[PDB]
């Protein structure tokens, strides 16, 4: 229903709030640790847009056992949103989906 957009450039929408799924047991909002130990807050999602990836895919350090992750970023304004996960198998469900960073999003949830 509602808009989940950019923060920083705020016009932008990302995705919306019935996108928001569980994957596995996880509920959809979880913190997780990143590599310099920063607990990170995110919230998943099945479909995302407005979005350019950076680099390729990689499981170092991974949130979600089986998945790669590729940075993403607002289109319009280059500010880091999350990343998107991909599967590394092909019998894995669902094959992709987004891990948002919530402060990036407003409204912030
Ligand atoms: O599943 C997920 C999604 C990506 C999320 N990452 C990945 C990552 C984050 C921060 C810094 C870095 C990073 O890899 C590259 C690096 C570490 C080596 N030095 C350069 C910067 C970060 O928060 C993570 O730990 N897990
Ligand atoms: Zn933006």
């Amino acid at each position: 229903s509602t808009s989940l957009s950019c923060k920083q450039c705020q016009e932008t929408e990302i995705t919306t709030k019935n996108e928001i799924f569980s994957l596995s047991l996880s509920g959809p909002m979880a913190a997780y640790v990143n590599p310099h130990g920063y607990v990170h807050e995110t919230l998943t999602v099945y479909k995302a847009s407005n979005l350019n990836l950076i680099g390729r895919p990689s499981t170092e350090h991974s949130w979600f056992p089986g998945y790669a992750w590729t940075v993403a970023q607002c289109k319009i304004c280059a500010s880091h949103i999350g990343w998107k996960f991909t599967a590394t198998k092909k019998d894995m469900s669902p094959q992709k989906f987004w891990g948002l960073t919530r402060s990036a999003l407003l409204p912030t949830i």
